[PDB]
Parts: C-alpha cells; sequence; structure tokens
C-alpha cells in the first residue's frame, strides 16, 4: 500500500569491494500487519549502523551469516507504526538488530528490542553510544579483559564505531592507554578529543613492531583488536605476561584474499596469552548496567562521541565504502527519513 | 667432597637441532650444605622429565627462560641428602622444577617442592602423571577449556607426554575425543590402549582440513593444542561456536626459522573462540584435587601410562634428539642413578 526502497547485496564479497554489488531497489509493503500474524512490529527505520562487523557478515563464511539477492539486516532506530505484540504500540521507537535497509520492516518476531526511553538524548546515538557499537566497547573492555587498575591497554582503529568508547572507558577506569588510526586528521582528534594518553598514525611507521616499544616500553597487558594482520603480530611481541586481547573486528583481511598471516603464536604460551574472538549479542543482559554507567558521564561532559552522518538511503552504497577502505570518521550512520 | 656431572648447552635453539649443542662436564659438589646458607636442600636426582616444553625454554625469547654455558635445570625426582630447611631432612623423597640435570643439586630456596608420599607407585610417576604432565593434562582442559559433558575434544600429539592424558580424562569425563600422533605404532597405540573414540597418524593425510572432518562432522569444541602451526589453522576452520582451544605447545615451529603463519584469524569473531596459552606452574594450588581424583583410578586399571626409560646422566642429549624429531614414544623419562 506504500513503496518502500530496499538495499540488497550482488555477491559475496571475497575483496576488492565495488559499489554495484549493491542494488537499490523499490518495493511494496502493506502499512499494516496482515492478519493471522501475532507477536510481530511492523516499523518505520530512522537511522542505520554501518560499522565494520557488516563487511564481516559478508564473508561467505560457514550461520547469521548475511550474504546475494538477500536483503542487508542490520541495527537501525526505527518507529513502531503497528503491532501485534503487546510490548509495542504506534509511534513507539526501539533498536536492534532486526532493521533492514529499508524504509518500513516488517520485524516478525522481535527478541533483542530495547526501548527508547528517549529523554532529550539525539536519537542517532542509540546506533553509536547506546546502541550496539558502545555496548561492544563496554563489553569487550570489561567483560573479556577483565580490566586491572592501572594496566597497558591498546586500541586498534580508535576512531572507529567501536575504539573510540573503548579508550575512554579505560582511561577513565584507570589505565594508560594508547590508539592507532590512519589519517593525520584522526590522530590529533584522538589526542585531543579523547584524552588518549597518546597516539599515533599506523602507516606513518613503516614497521608496526618498532613503533609498540616506542609507547610501551613497559610492555602491553590489553589489546582490543579491530584490525587484526601483522599489527596483531607486533602486539603479541609486546604483550606482557598474562595478557589478553578481544578480538572485535579484523578489518585488515577485508580487502584482500590470502590474508596476512600471523608466525609469533608462540609467544601465546611463555606469556600466557588469553585471545578471545567475541560479538556483542551474547553480551545484551549487561545492557542495564552498561546504560546507567553511561547515564551520568554523558552530559557532565565526561565522555564524547562523533559521527559521520549520510541523511538517505541511496547513499548508504556509498557510506559502506567509507568504511571499507577507511576514509569515513567516528561512527558511519545513514538517515532514511526525518 | 664427590664428582657431579653437569649437562649444559652450547647455544640457542632458534632451529635444527645438533647434540654438540649439550656440553657433558664434570664438576665437584661438597655432600652437604655450606655454613650461613638455611632454608636449603641439596639434593641426589634420580629420574629427570625430557618434555618438549624444556625446547621451548631454549627460544632466545624474553623471564624463566632457560637458555648456553649455564646449567639445565627442570623437573625431577631427587632425594633429600641434607637440609637447613625444616619442611626436609635426609632420606626425604621429593619432586619440582628445580632438578638440574646433574647428579647432585644445591636448591637454595624451594618452593612448589611436592612430598612424594611414596606408598607403592613406581617413582617414575612423579615425574610423569603425578608430576607436571599430569598436572599439565589436568590444568589444561578442566580449567581452561571448562568442558561440558558431551563434548568434542581434540588432542594433538596424543602420544606425548600430555596429550595421552588429555584424552584419557577427556572421554573418562564424558566426551567424545580424536588423537593424532606420528606413527603407525602410536595410532593403534592410542586406539588400542587409550580408548580414543578414533585416531589417526597426520603426515598420512597429507591436507590436515580434509582429515578433520573425516572424524568430526559435528564440528569441534575443545583443542588441546601441542602442535600449533597450520595444523591449528585446520582446527579454527573446524571449531563450533564459542569453541576453545588450549594452547600448551607449539612443536612444529621448534624444527624451523620462519614459523608457519596461521591466515584464518579472522574465524575467531563469527564463532567467538577463545584461545589462551597456558603454562602449569600457575596452577599449583590444584594440584591436591587433582591427586585424589587420579589416586582410584589407576590401580583399578582405569586410567593407564607409558614411558621412554633412557638409563644414566650421558645419554639425556640423545634423548632430547628423539622428542625433538619426534622418534619418543609415551613420556621420555632419563634415570641418573639406581
Amino acid at each position: 500500500m506504500v513503496m518502500n526502497k530496499q538495499i540488497v547485496l550482488n555477491n559475496y564479497i571475497n575483496g576488492s569491494l565495488k559499489q554495484s554489488d549493491l542494488a537499490l531497489r523499490t518495493s511494496t509493503i502493506c502499512m499494516e500487519i496482515p492478519d493471522g500474524c501475532n507477536g510481530a512490529i511492523l516499523v518505520k527505520n530512522l537511522y542505520l549502523s554501518v560499522n565494520p562487523y557488516l563487511i564481516l557478515r559478508m564473508g561467505k563464511l560457514d550461520p547469521q551469516f548475511d550474504s546475494p539477492g538477500s536483503t542487508i539486516v542490520s541495527y537501525g532506530v526505527s518507529k513502531v507504526l503497528d503491532s501485534t505484540h503487546p510490548s509495542y504500540e504506534k509511534g513507539e521507537l526501539i533498536w536492534g538488530s532486526q532493521a533492514g535497509w529499508e524504509e518500513y520492516t516488517l520485524i516478525q518476531n522481535p527478541y533483542n528490542l530495547f526501548k527508547i526511553q528517549d529523554k532529550d538524548v539525539p536519537l542517532s546515538y542509540y546506533v553509536g553510544i547506546l546502541g550496539m557499537p558502545g555496548m561492544t566497547a563496554y563489553a569487550g573492555f570489561f567483560e573479556i579483559c577483565s580490566p586491572k587498575k592501572g594496566e597497558t591497554v591498546f586500541v586498534t582503529a580508535a576512531a572507529g564505531s567501536v575504539g573510540q568508547l573503548v579508550g575512554q572507558f579505560a582511561k577513565m577506569f584507570g589505565c594508560y592507554v594508547v590508539g592507532s588510526a590512519g589519517s593525520k586528521e584522526k590522530v590529533d582528534l584522538l589526542k585531543n578529543k579523547f584524552g588518549f594518553d597518546d597516539a599515533f598514525n599506523y602507516k606513518e611507521e613503516s614497521d608496526y613492531d618498532t613503533a609498540l616499544k616506542r609507547h610501551f616500553p613497559e610492555g602491553i597487558d590489553i589489546y582490543f583488536d579491530n584490525v587484526g594482520g601483522k599489527m596483531l603480530e607486533a602486539v603479541i611481541n609486546n604483550m606482557r605476561v598474562h595478557g589478553r586481547i578481544a578480538v572485535c573486528g579484523m578489518v585488515s583481511q577485508y580487502s584482500l584474499k590470502q590474508p596476512e598471516g600471523v608466525h609469533n603464536l608462540l609467544k601465546l604460551i611463555p606469556k600466557q596469552i588469553r585471545m578471545q574472538g567475541f560479538v556483542v549479542v551474547d553480551y545484551y543482559h549487561l545492557y542495564p548496567k552498561f546504560l546507567e554507567m553511561v547515564l551520568p558521564r554523558i552530559k557532565e561532559g565526561k565522555v564524547t562521541y562523533v559521527e559521520d552522518i549520510s541523511e538517505g538511503l541511496e547513499s548508504a552504497p556509498s557510506a559502506l565504502l567509507g568504511v571499507y577502505v577507511g576514509r569515513n570518521v567516528g561512527n558511519q550512520v545513514v538517515a532514511v527519513s526525518r
């Protein structure tokens, strides 16, 4: 009864991303739920997330796998238009992992949806800090890395949707932190905006190992991995005993086949390194204690966050190549309406 | 006052082990402790352990590092001859990580020594099951891997000093287990002697990935890593979600420089793999609950174990190349006296 513009994929992304791999279509959708369909909500999407984890969802690996004609689904903000789930009614705002890259989405069995409880916060922050990215940074740091007071912490891609929060949580926790991003603009931004104890550009130093003792003569305890590759090789060579590595992303391998090899895995034994891959969805029962912790540190100016707004559905393809090659800054968020 | 024959190293072992790297010397030692030396024991060694972890101690890496003229020290059985530590007196037997590759060792500050409590068990088993190897297999399985009832378990080098126990503990725990060794004799031995649900030879199959779904069509949950290398690459490709990898050794890299690379580290995120390196010394406060668990399962024939005795101090160099190239079977133990 109303037209719905979807954004679909066109092939598994092994490497060399092309904008032709995203087919923008126009479909129909009824503005209310069909008969015999209880426990479902029809929503109008608003803001969608564009974080590196979606490129991993296109891997062509074994479960939860996204990838070509199927419609793209990820996190987003959506207004309930009609509902057969008594937890929701018209006009209510929510955010969850069931938002399609479309104007109107029919969610047939919502599970991890969280109520907006809107207050005065910008609505895009339930896609950034108050959504999956902030929940990812929180879960990856305190739950995985078991941080102790006054330990060395290091964050890759600290300009991304997750890293800019890992460093802020870690210094406010009470730890030495260093960040790494891929542009002069980001480095001093990461230095001036977030209070990072230090930062640098990883392609300025053509030798990762030399640059990591330049900032960590005492070794490193905690590593939040968003890049992987041979940067992960350099970290292991500098880890203190009983160090821990929370692996959230491996962006260096999204670009090309035959990913870079890691050869110093032997070091995991003599310095007893714990390395754990993780995804945010397994740590959603801790979102309450996450939010009430972030609640005060917002309006006192204690923490901050920034985005890269790209209004409209059509752009999303151009905004996805922005995070794929690293041209984006902060959090890539696309607006479909309002 | 009595001659003491030491065995020392000659160079860091990056690769290509040569027996010339072990210099057999003859030194002197007083048969009693010198004056002004409280809290020390002088011991006569008996049986020494020769497990793959000692080759790692020769790495040339950063702490606890063994390596060339310095005398080799590892686990062993020793009789207290004289003592200034009131916890020990003459004639008492113990075992710990402070046994030198010599006939008589002067231990100046014993810490992790454990009393023999001898009973009737063979004295070599406080170097095998009742010593570091059994404590390593126990700590690496139940503490690191958090095994649940009826999960898929896989053990590399299941003929080694540790793997032959990991599989026995795991099936008696209540789990499906598969082993991997490097000789026809070992495979059927591993099959007939230990009740392994299956086993194979890793160099019989010239493609590790193909052989691992041949035995695990359901995936793998737990991997006890004693080899590393590209066998670890194949395991990660077959791990179930939330799988865990306890890394005890990486023997494939002891042989050659430029160790084999692991490229599928990306898989750690979508299936949430926990990989942890570990050493036994950090889990010695659980040796009591280890021993009282093994206590019954010994003389009922429920568990077994085998060695590769090589009597005398002089051999130890020839016995060390046996585990370096894999020619040994079971547990390599050298006897220096009795």
